[PDB]
């Protein structure tokens, strides 16, 4: 397919739900049962970028929502934002690059380096609630590790 894609849901190490903050933002809480179906379904599509054989570019967008993750500078800092597009120019193989994300297979794990913002990981805090955001730096305090769940569609 032009552009091929793949729903999935994302889960950090510490094994926390993404779900809708906002209209324009993510957020990582502990969840399970029920309240589980408010998890956000992603829609990755593989792209066209500079690829190896543990690191591919990926477009991350929800699920039937003309929405996706974009790295660009706020106040003079790289930072993580949900972006409205037209529905009917997307999605694309040939994605902008601040929709672009390195999906990198580590551990069992993978982490989601911004294409636009080297060393800029998707990252989520320790602490339960907190928005998804867009981290500097690798191995400490915030998590930038995700398992992946493939779902049916």
């Amino acid at each position: 397919a032009p552009v091929r894609s793949l729903n999935c849901t994302l889960r950090d190490s510490q094994q926390k739900s993404l779900v809708m903050s906002g209209p324009y933002e993510l957020k990582a809480l502990h969840l399970q049962g029920q309240d589980m179906e408010q998890q956000v379904v992603f829609s990755m599509s593989f792209v066209q970028g500079e690829e190896s054989n543990d690191k591919i570019p990926v477009a991350l967008g929800l699920k039937e929502k003309n929405l996706y993750l974009s790295c660009v500078l706020k106040d003079d800092k790289p930072t993580l934002q949900l972006e409205s597009v037209d529905p009917k120019n997307y999605p694309k193989k040939k994605m902008e690059k601040r929709f672009v994300f390195n999906k990198i297979e580590i551990n069992n794990k993978l982490e989601f380096e911004s294409a636009q913002f080297p060393n800029w990981y998707i990252s989520t805090s320790q602490a339960e609630n907190m928005p998804v955001f867009l981290g500097g730096t690798k191995g400490g305090q915030d998590i930038t590790d995700f398992t992946m769940q493939f779902v049916s569609s």
